């Protein structure tokens, strides 16, 4: 008869979630028919006013993995009290951008690194008050003493699927307790969109096993390498034969505009990001110590898509893939996007 | 085998405590008319002092049992004397009866029941061992395990009321840790408190499960952390229609001049626990996060709705909050005593 | 026999390191020390092969954990070539202290620390989670108000033991946060008596199974920092009719406010992020920017030079 | 050589303590050697600030030559400080100097540990009901004596005039008394003999609460009782002089109450059951006001005091004395 | 300035009370202690609208816990009205001891008692069962033989210490059960050393964060009982051919068991009642353990000496126990109720 549907969207700091549920007559069967819904801003840190109350609308819709059919999760924009956007409501102008290059059909995937920690404050599965053996053996690993909780990977991964999310696989990443997953190819505005719903489910997940989810850039300093979140990045022009005259076209682009892109790379405008790198731009072929990537099998097929692996873990995609496009596609120059 | 478990739950002397216990059927109910009537002991419940020990229990709105399935049933029950008179802490009686009188204006209800989950130590769920968890801020409507605590007693409490039929309209995280709230409505008269003390009986029959504690104390931790409050929802039938906003705000202006007296209505002890959740003073505004009564600011542009009062506190009775509203906004009653009908 | 343990600063600037010799008899002074050496390579002063620096006694102290006997002695650390090394701030601060030692100058510090597990967390707080508000903590006296009184008692009475010249302690405004102040002492004496005084408090902590950190930020947000407060006077700040001369220095100290931040912290100012400077109200009838992981040879040598030498300039 | 000299004053809240410690250079022969003191006045609810040495007494922890010092508080004007209710009371104490009055006061106090919970009680319940636990001895009779014990003892060799110990109606609750003292040297002696209690509980890891009723229910309530003379009283047939102070001290009921804690009544009104009603008699401690019946018989000696809590300020319970029965002030203002 | 701790008994006829007053010197002997005095009603002995009561130092011991030159009082209990306490049996006691104190009354009881730990069970038994059957016990050495002897070492030096005259201790048939002896006394002092050195007992208990228990039958079953054996004689039994008056009072004893039995426990009767099966039965012999008068095999071949009355519960009143043997073996006396003077 009911249906549950908990609203998700983001918080006042740029990188949190906020979730709550309410109770619906029918089952929704697209995302126009959820209702609109409202919170206390001033909770949020997003409004400190007499207007303090925030309002929401549904702007993608999925299965709630964790409820089951037929209950739905449903990520929202925030806007404020005068009806404009919030602070941190990033998928509007984003969509409008993404709206502008339609015609293009720019298709994006994005590798998401992330580390289990305790609510110790520690890696999970780490020793108390200690290090594990160097790094080398956990890269793929398989093994008790090799990959650090795979259970909150696998219920990540079913829950992705179940809920819809476009996840394309998962890995044991170098440092232990560290995985990534990732998520595409989606096109336009349904990539923040799946990476977002995708984060939460994780960190619902984590909930479960009663571990935390931390998206930091470099949770632990020294020589254990740090969270990315590595961006691949393709239009239609590039995917058609010999695309890679465009590809090559479009990371000269980059070339001029790597402050701008660090700016837009982590919700603090580079200061986390410059924890785990960072001032020299390097693009190469299959160097992985580059700023930008091209993999082979679009080198020697001269068509595809092109890795940016500037971005941290923290990272809103909304306001990289936004990035992207305006300087790639849309042309931009100077230091600040123009307003049309 | 063909035999059917009826749990009757009702309230005891304090106004807040429910009580409940379990009987055989040979069949199942089909309605809350087809259920026997029951009794038990008052000495043992702050109602019976006397000789006469025996309380008697008239069932009035059956459930489903969300804890040992179908056929079985919840019963919300009222409490007589030996006088086959009302109890004192039997605050049904007359608010049925008041909502019977205005069926017509067909009254709708709506309360957030906001509550703590405490260990059986007497700190809250999760909290730091003699200590304090970080400032107020990345709990409120939080997710991940250091931002909401308990949410396993969230979700069955969720999935348990939808079971039994309690309309619940949602839940969320409120501002301090292991705080939560759930909604109720929109209930039209009677039905409101009924269904409201069931979901706060099936949240403690769940914490029990957990080995928790829900409370609802207008304020368990002293300082800047939040208070526990129940807000209420009030609609009529004139309120709901177009241009329903010319009386939502005639009945705040009766609420106005009777002030003291939903106050002393809005909690058991008589307005002393609501003294330590509100930091006495009447006030009246749009979308205003501070005044006695919001009036939301949808309602405002549509000039069509409801109304809400942030008075009445979590250990409300809220069939004591309901008959006020109505005796006030509704019946144009004035004074400090409830009128006696015919 | 007698034991000495020779102590010194690594290559850090921020944490020291020690060891021991059996000596035949009791060195009466500490002139009557010989010189010792060790492996520059594990303390991150050298490269390769050339690294055997040598061990200088320059300030000798009694042994508070062993017996009235054995002694400590702080040293000054010199590279093979033998010049001083780059943690090494004795001989510059001695040579700039000896040009103005007629002028008697007198430092006292402050010194604030903070107590902390081998978890991670402040010593006594709770597991992953905070105390009250801070508040009742400052000076406070109780189980729930006062952490690790028994680290600061001991240190207390070791320091005097060993004959370092402190003149109180008390309990800071954060939980598990105290301070010990040192002084007065004159010139190069101030900087060889805080240095021992906290290799006193980390060898005590360690016989607690606790650490004790002289960051001065250890609990980021609300909670307080800590900071080194340096009290400085000359005979003519100290003679009578003398608290013009102090406003003087006071503006010779101004415009030099970037070089104090350069060295008032091993970093060099960037873990350092009322008044800057005060003047006590008692004084006025008649510097609080050092941070806590400062090296008290900075401290003092730099704000000898301002407020003395008159020096202007960014390098000395 | 050198010595240890710990300086304890009170905060903001009037009823918590405070000290920190400064190294002397030779061991002061008496109070007034002690030189004063500064500290941070934002730091304890009051606020720069006063410290002058007004007390002394030797260090139980540190043992000689070291020394501690009960202070008094003052603002940046050198005028008395909110929370500093002493020097009303040395001056009030030196007016009815000739008259020669003794105090002696029974302080009530609960262990506590670090969890909210009564020392020894048991884990999320309570022990068995009151009855054994008064004076008692057994594990399960008495909970902490090893604390009790050493403050007793911590008393002696820092120079309270400590008159004994013994255990409460309920356990982890514990008393000591301190008397017979004269005039202003009362307020001394107890409040450095609270701080070597919190002093002596740190050491044991456990709290040392002066609420007046920490455990509510049908468990006993801390107070401080006080019991007073003065040379009149204990003189012969002095029975008649310590009668008539009682009716001047039942005409200010009230008044004395709200000088009876810090909060002004509101701290003692929930563990005055039985309120806000006078009772006087002779050996009935469901009394107000209860004279023994040593004195009654005698007809000469002290008349006790059952309404100050356990976190009352002697300064203020003493001084309320005096303005009443001696200087027989009247009206809800001090003079 | 020096401590004493006056120590006295409550209302329930078992319990100790104490508390700690500072005297400025030491005083030499008890009757330099002033009176004190005490709420009686917190101690099930008053009702409260005149409750207090008074304390008035019976006999004076050193202190063994804060060490000399602090004391220890005994102390009797009296009303408002300075008449003796319902619980003050001292008083008679005393005064009966001295309208026969030329016959020269000696004393000596084997207290018995129990130790437990704070959750209801034997000291060092194994949790929810029993360890194993008693046999290797008694007398026992080694860890899995004697359990507590740290409390037991440590409560006879402190009774040494103080003065209390302990005759020696032994374990007992069941495990944690242990014994001590008091005596010879001579009147009076039996019960005055007797109930400080259970005060000890319990207070040495206290610092091992244990309980001293004297229930006659603490653990239900085939296990040992707690008892508390007399040992009685008077100058003209000790003396030649004094076993003629030990049959004599022996024989006075025949005639009043259910006087005795009421008088040597606390509830006179149904605390004794556990243990013995027996109660309603007398007998005598001659070293009979089964009998409830005993005369030693050695005193039966000397004819002169002690005999044994096995009869007492281990939470008797020495007070009540000795002043019964004195009211019927030489004051003669008959009746369900003693005689007045």
């Amino acid at each position: 008869e009911k249906v549950q549907a908990m609203y998700i969207w983001i918080d006042g700091t740029g990188e949190g979630l906020r979730c709550k549920t309410r109770t619906l007559d029918s089952e929704p069967k697209c995302v126009e028919e959820l209702p609109e819904w409202n919170f206390d801003g001033s909770s949020t840190l997003q409004s400190e006013g007499s207007n303090s109350d925030m309002y929401l609308v549904p702007a993608a819709m999925f299965r709630d993995p964790f409820r089951k059919d037929p209950n739905k999760l449903v990520l929202c924009e925030v806007f404020k009290y005068n009806r404009r956007p919030a602070e941190t409501n990033l998928r509007h102008t984003c969509k409008r951008i993404m709206d502008m290059v339609s015609n293009q059909h720019p298709w994006f995937g994005m590798e998401q690194e992330y580390t289990l920690m305790g609510t110790d404050g520690h890696p999970f599965g780490w020793p108390s008050n200690g290090f594990p053996g160097p790094q080398g053996p956990y890269y793929c690993g398989v093994g008790a003493d090799r990959a650090y909780g795979r259970d909150i990977v696998e219920a990540h991964y079913r829950a992705c699927l179940y809920a819809g999310v476009k996840i394309a696989g998962t890995n044991a990443e170098v440092m232990p307790a560290q995985w990534e997953f990732q998520i595409g190819p989606c096109e336009g505005i349904s990539m923040g969109d799946h990476l977002w719903v995708a984060r939460f489910i994780l960190h619902r997940v984590c909930e479960d096993f009663g571990v935390i989810a931390t998206f930091d850039p470099k949770p632990i300093p020294g020589n254990w390498n740090g969270a990315g979140c590595h961006t691949n990045f393709s239009t239609k022009a590039m995917r058609e034969e010999n695309g890679l005259k465009y590809i090559e076209e479009a990371i000269e682009k980059l070339s001029k505009r790597h402050q701008y892109h660090i700016r837009a790379y982590d919700p603090k405008g580079g200061l986390d990001n410059a924890r785990r790198l960072i001032n020299d731009f390097s693009a190469g072929v299959a160097n992985r110590s580059a700023s930008i990537r091209i993999p082979r099998t679009v080198g020697q097929e001269k068509k595809g898509y092109f890795e940016d692996r500037r971005p941290s873990a923290n990272c809103d995609p909304f306001s990289v893939t936004e990035a992207l496009i305006r300087t790639c596609l849309l042309n931009e120059t100077g230091d600040e996007p123009f307003q049309y």
